[PDB]
């Protein structure tokens, strides 16, 4: 349903100098395009986290952006139509997800995916790539900045009628991170 | 000497049903490009506001867009580099001025221009039009959110170590304003 406020606070957070945010966070919401303009659709929206491990061990726990393509058939769209949907991540997807989520929208040209990330994650290794082959597949990465922290706060969070407070530093992170993300992309 | 804190505050409220915010503040800033990155050019930076009308009468006194003008050419840039010139305004520009700013822009093309906005002047005349315009010669138009404002008080003001306090219903009124932006420019 909605997300406890200490959880969003913890896991969205954009400052650099802190560890311990082990999870990805996902919060989504879909539109569809009717007469050049994207209409919200009300029911369509939800949010989701990275699942643990089994017990029987071997597998890792199933990545978030991996539960987010699994739901999506169930939302029944019309193929005829065009939509829209966009991911609030706390990080931005590994590898593999990003080549699944690529595969997926070559596949499913009635989605156009926006992925608004409030850190971008970059193991070294074949993060970036994944990011490029997502944005080729025609997804657009973003930066959250502070409106989008304040849209999941506002649609996402059992916030109880309490405003969005803003953390130290917030803007200066992401203008930081849309620069790393241009310089991936480039 | 820097910007009054109560002057900041009655000038670039973005509240719109109040009235006597009859001047423009306008704060600006400049980078220079290096090696394909933004750098602040700290010295180059400032504010200013409309001038009174003389006491002869019959002419307006000078648009602050029109005075930030006056000043650019005494800045010395070099007309071999790329720069970035941000103004924060309390108001968008009036008509003659979005034209003006549209001329000089068409004229120094090692100038980008951003103007970000406390609030949208619109007499239901030319202002539109004027806004039209100076997006169409190359000017990068937009609403400040809490962000750019809290930049411009930490920058432009004599705070005294105070934090920036948001006005009541500042996030609401910049969305709807970008709203109203995004309608007028497109
Ligand atoms: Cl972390
Ligand atoms: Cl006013
Ligand atoms: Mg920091
Ligand atoms: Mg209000
Ligand atoms: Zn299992
Ligand atoms: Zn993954
Ligand atoms: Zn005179
Ligand atoms: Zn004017």
């Amino acid at each position: 349903h909605s997300m406890d406020p200490p959880t969003f606070t913890f896991n969205f957070n954009n400052e650099p100098w802190v560890r311990g945010r082990h999870e990805t966070y996902l919060c989504y919401e879909v539109e569809r395009m009717h007469n050049d303009t994207w209409v919200k659709l009300n029911q369509r929206r939800g949010f989701l986290a990275n699942q643990a491990p089994h017990k029987h061990g071997f597998l890792e726990g199933r990545h978030a952006e991996l539960c987010f393509l699994d739901v999506i058939p169930f939302w029944k769209l019309d193929l005829d139509q065009d939509y829209r949907v966009t991911c609030f991540t706390s990080w931005s997807p590994c590898f593999s997800c990003a080549q699944e989520m690529a595969k997926f929208i070559s596949k499913n040209k009635h989605v156009s995916l926006c992925i608004k990330t409030a850190r971008i994650y970059d193991d070294q290794g074949r993060c970036q790539e994944g990011l490029r082959t997502l944005a080729e597949a025609g997804a657009k990465i973003s930066i959250m900045t502070y409106s989008e922290f304040k849209h999941c706060w506002d649609t996402f969070v059992d916030h109880q009628g309490a405003p969005f407070q803003p953390w130290d530093g917030l803007d200066e992170h992401s203008q930081d991170l849309s620069g790393r993300l241009r310089a991936i992309l480039q």
